[PDB]
């Protein structure tokens, strides 16, 4: 009976993904062992290259994503082997190693056994990889609050932080039959971070911020044909504005506006003089400068948007229907100066693709 | 038939209108004259009060309009009375004056006598009663691209503009019964005008920008209780960006960013330096300062937020539901930065209300 939407989920994505692959004649047979395959054991297992396709399939097919354009060279690592915390530690290690590539990023996932029953195999308590703890009490409030409930979960676990702005969390996650996940410090050296400074203007620096080289998604299920990887973590690049405009800008994020409007020596007294605006322009110019001169890969959101649009270009060519979210493909700055604000986009959500699930705490 | 429709918007119009006036015993008898107006006439005709009411109603209930807090002080101008394109005229001019204000600009309606059998009685063709004309001709462009057409079909009937990028378009309208429509100059001791200057970059007025100061839309139809308002022209004052982040800076508008950039002192060479972000909140602010030191009403898109903060509180306590259009409604520079983009807002219309309707040219 859910034998039933496997095998249909299976149908549709072995049929679509053989056929981009040039194997149209090898789906019947393919199809044929799937069928049997659900039939004796309850499920079937993927090919390296179903596995690897599906993947970027399924980032092709992220509505919200600007940085479509390079789906087909994500660099998949198949880690269904692991059977070890151990094993899967030193995955996640490998995965920061390989991703970061001394500052030239690599996007790359790493997947992990799937769901056998709905159970997983692996279960990931990171939003993130790399993310920085947060705390707040007494009215005192320190680091990201984005982490204060991840963050106390750690601490129920034996780990305590730093409380610095910029203390990493550590890994943690459960094994299936554990009833507690286990943390492992993660290794400065494998951890990029950028301090941030600015082109031109001096004082910035006073600032001290900074903040890490490799967004990299822990918290969402990959979903090829029926299988579910709960447990197959990925990244990218930053676009300079998700940290410039929004982790620390936001007031409910860093909230750090007031503190660059002082340093770039502008007011912040009256709407009028739009010194939000000016701020958030100023602290994104100097992000990308940081990153940039660090050498770490970035990309600013008018490139980004130049990119979309050559997506946007190649679906159409392959005979492709896009599908997006206008409201999370517009950057948060200046989104009218891209071509993205003045079209629309489909919603609809096509299979492969990465859901949100639940997290375990909270 | 449509006897049919018509009643049954009156009778939800008058029903929520008393209702909303504190007349909810005077409904059964002002419906039952509905009822007998409409079977014998086809049609019913609005008391001053309700006509007033559903004008205010209908800008409560713009999804897309963020300036929605002050609607209960909307001044409306009953002009059912017109029948001659003397008084349309003279109606359209009056309207501008009052508006205007001097530059405290009056949020204000004038409505002219509604469609009979979807036969209009008088048929607008401007899209603004103040807009500026705009040229296309080997391969040269002057003036507001958004007018091409327009002006175009203006020049059809005699008039000619001079080319300038500000040449003012007249006022042009058709009333029932004639072919083709008339067209009248706008007198300029009517339309303030405001010289873009910035609060510290004295080049700036190298640039030679201006705008006029009161939006007037005259292009949408007001629908009340089955009623069609199609020539009912509304102004409120200008939010900055409008001016500063659109009709000045779209590159199928005026498309000034490049030369702003080059006035502000900055190189827009690449797409690092986020030069275009710069230019627009430099160009957003001149535009706020200009209007502000020539004593002309405008309101910048952080203050408007706010204000429509506190209409959705006010709708939440007189037990409204809110509707709104995200994608309208966040300001095109620094969304984040306002409480709307962080929000969602359910974006089902509700009458009554202001709609699109076909130009008759184009
Ligand atoms: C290579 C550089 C990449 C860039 C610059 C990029 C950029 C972005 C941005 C800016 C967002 C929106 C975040 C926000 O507005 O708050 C996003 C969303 C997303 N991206 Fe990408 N991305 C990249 C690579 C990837 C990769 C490798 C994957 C997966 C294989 C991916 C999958 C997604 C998904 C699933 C979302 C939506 C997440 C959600 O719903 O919360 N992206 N991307
Ligand atoms: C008093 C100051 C007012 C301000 C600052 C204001 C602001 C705005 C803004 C910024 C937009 C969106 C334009 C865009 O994003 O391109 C808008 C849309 C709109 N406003 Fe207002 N508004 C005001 C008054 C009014 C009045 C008096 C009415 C009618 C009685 C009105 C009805 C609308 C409508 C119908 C739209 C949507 C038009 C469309 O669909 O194209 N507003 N308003
Ligand atoms: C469940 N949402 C996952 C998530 C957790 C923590 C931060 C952002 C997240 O999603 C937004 C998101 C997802 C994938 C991205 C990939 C690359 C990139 N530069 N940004 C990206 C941003
Ligand atoms: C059919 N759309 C009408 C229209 C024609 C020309 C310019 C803008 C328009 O609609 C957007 C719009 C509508 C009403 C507004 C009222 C006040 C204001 N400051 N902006 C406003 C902006
Ligand atoms: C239809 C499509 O979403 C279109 O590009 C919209 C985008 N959002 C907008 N938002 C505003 N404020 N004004 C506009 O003219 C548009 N155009
Ligand atoms: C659900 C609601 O639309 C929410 O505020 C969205 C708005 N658009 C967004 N867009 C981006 N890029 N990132 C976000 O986190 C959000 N949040
Ligand atoms: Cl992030
Ligand atoms: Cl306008």
């Amino acid at each position: 009976e859910e034998k039933e939407i496997l095998w249909n989920e299976a149908k549709a994505f072995i049929a679509a993904c053989y056929q981009e692959l040039g194997k149209a004649a090898e789906v019947k047979d393919r199809l044929a062992d799937i069928k049997s395959e659900i039939d004796l054991t309850g499920s079937y297992v993927h090919t390296k290259e179903e596995l690897e396709h599906g993947a970027k399939m399924a980032w092709r097919n992220s509505n919200r994503c600007i940085g479509r354009l390079f789906w087909n060279s994500l660099n998949v690592i198949d880690r269904r082997d692991v059977r070890t915390k151990e094993e899967v530690r030193d995955a996640l290690f490998h995965h920061i190693e390989t991703a970061t590539n001394n500052g030239k990023i690599r996007p790359t996932i790493t997947i992990f056994p799937p769901e056998e029953k709905g159970e997983k195999q692996v279960e990931i308590w990171n939003h993130q990889l790399i993310r920085y703890a947060g705390y707040e009490s007494d009215g005192e409030r320190i680091g990201d609050p984005a982490s204060c409930s991840l963050t106390a979960a750690c601490e129920e676990l034996g780990w305590r932080g730093e409380r610095t702005d910029f203390d990493l969390l550590p890994l943690i996650f459960r094994m299936k039959g554990d009833e507690q996940p286990v943390w492992y410090e993660l290794p400065r050296s494998l951890v990029i971070e950028v301090p941030i400074t600015h082109p031109d203007i001096e004082a910035f620096s006073d600032l001290e911020l900074k903040w890490y080289g490799v967004p990299i998604i822990s918290d969402m299920k990959l979903e090829v044909g029926g299988i579910h990887y709960n447990a197959a973590p990925f990244n990218g690049w930053y676009m300079g504005t998700e940290i410039g405009a929004r982790n620390l800008a936001d007031e409910k994020r860093y909230d750090k506006l007031k503190k660059v409007a002082s340093v770039i020596g502008i007011a912040a007294d009256y709407n009028t003089d739009l010194w939000k605006d000016q701020a958030l322009v100023e602290l994104n110019k100097a992000v990308l400068h940081s990153y940039k001169k660090q050498g770490v890969s970035i990309v600013d959101h008018h490139t980004a948007a130049s990119q979309f649009k050559r997506f946007e270009e190649q679906a159409e060519e392959a005979g492709r229907k896009l599908t997006g979210d206008w409201t999370w493909l517009i950057p948060p700055i200046s989104p009218a100066a891209t071509h993205i604000f003045h079209r629309s986009y489909d919603n609809s959500i096509v299979k492969p693709n990465y859901f949100y699930q639940d997290k375990p705490y909270e």
